[PDB]
């Protein structure tokens, strides 16, 4: 689809069998959730943003179902205030801007 | 022109009679610069970002040339991990997710 921008570009997801709403987000480097429940081993990390840094848990190769097109890759979990779909997941459903 | 997403999204601006380069930010409702000397009066804000929260200045109605779009708005001015283009600047432009 085409997204405008007069609101939040907020869209469903699918991951780790919970059903979440997430924020894409072309600034965002990463994409960071909080409030998943992912399986297995992770590793600490931390993450710039406005207002500080943020430490958060690095999981890697995560499926993820994002407005409907399955994808896998790194998702960092942490006390985020809106969840962040990041470019490391737009390039993997093709999404790009356009002006 | 469209714009993908491998590598940052950055453009240059001219704001103020000076020129920097900013990130456009699909997650960002609001312009977020440091380091700009803007003329007159301003209002203090606070902002919301993934890790904590920012005081800013608040300058209204400054004009923008974001990539050569001629446009104006509202724009903060505080610490940021880099020059941040919002969604209030980017509807100004046209931009638009597509995938
Ligand atoms: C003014 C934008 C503020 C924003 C708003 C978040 C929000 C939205 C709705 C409701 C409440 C809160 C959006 C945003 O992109 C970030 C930053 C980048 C500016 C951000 C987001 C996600 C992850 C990161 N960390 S990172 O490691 O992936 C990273 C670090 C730095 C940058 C850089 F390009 F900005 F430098 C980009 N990515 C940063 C942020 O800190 O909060």
């Amino acid at each position: 689809p085409q997204i405008t921008l007069w609101k939040r570009p907020i869209v469903t997801i699918k991951i780790g069998g919970q059903l979440k709403e997430a924020l894409l987000n072309t600034g965002a480097d990463d994409t960071v959730l909080e409030e998943v429940n992912l399986p297995g081993r992770w590793k600490p990390k931390l993450i710039g943003g406005i207002g500080g840094f943020v430490k958060v848990r690095q999981y890697d190769q995560v499926p993820i179902e994002i407005c409907g097109h399955k994808v896998i890759g790194t998702v960092l979990v942490g006390p985020t205030p809106t969840n962040v779909i990041g470019r490391n997941l737009m390039t993997q459903i093709g999404c790009t801007l356009n002006f």
